[PDB]
């Protein structure tokens, strides 16, 4: 999967991908990499600052990275209208945030 | 990968996949599908009506398919604000069109 709607998190661990090469991860040490082929292109910078840590996306649109004591560790500031939004990491290798909701099949949540 | 970003488009025998069941596919038939373990649950119903047809998701938030001919067979009639949406196939398997763009990392193109 390469994409996380609000109110979802993507947990300590677990990343987004787009094959072959692309892999945006919530790692253990709290930072959150995008890394092309290993290397890393991209990151909020916050490894070290935390452990179980998870990345969220709300349906405001802002997206957070808290740490294990359930604190704010890093934040994109994006607050609007309330609704859905949704991460998405590109194959043209762009992470971004979209929203609000512009049309919807309506074949979920199921 | 699970995710459409504009203005790209998803060609003839493609789909967007979010496993292990989840499938929504432009068919050769021309029909717009979304498949949950085999059985459609949702559909353009447009099969038939062209073949070498594709779904493309515009700047502009609209979401188009067009035949062989080039020509619109369906659409969403979303007409906004130029800027960049996305359309994706979610986990809780419900299809929807993001945007316009709320951050980006910049990452990419690249
Ligand atoms: O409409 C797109 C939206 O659908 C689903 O969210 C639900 C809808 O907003 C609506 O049915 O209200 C529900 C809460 O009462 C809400 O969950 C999800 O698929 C969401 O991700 C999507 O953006
Ligand atoms: O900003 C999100 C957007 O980035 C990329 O699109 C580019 C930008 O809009 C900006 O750099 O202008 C470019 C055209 O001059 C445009 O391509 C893509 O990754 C796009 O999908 C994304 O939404």
């Amino acid at each position: 999967v390469n994409s996380l709607s609000s109110p979802n998190s993507l947990f300590t661990g677990h990343s987004l991908e787009v094959g072959p090469s692309y892999r945006l991860i919530m790692q253990g040490d709290c930072n959150f990499v995008l890394y092309d082929s290993g290397k890393p292109v991209w990151a909020s910078n916050t490894g070290g600052l935390g452990s179980g840590c998870r990345l969220t996306l709300h349906n405001n649109g802002n997206l957070v990275i808290y740490d294990q004591s359930n604190r704010v560790i890093w934040q994109t500031k994006t607050n609007g209208k309330e609704d859905h939004y949704v991460l998405v990491l590109q194959q043209d290798r762009n992470v971004v945030i979209y929203g609000p909701v512009v049309w919807a099949t309506g074949s979920g949540p199921a």
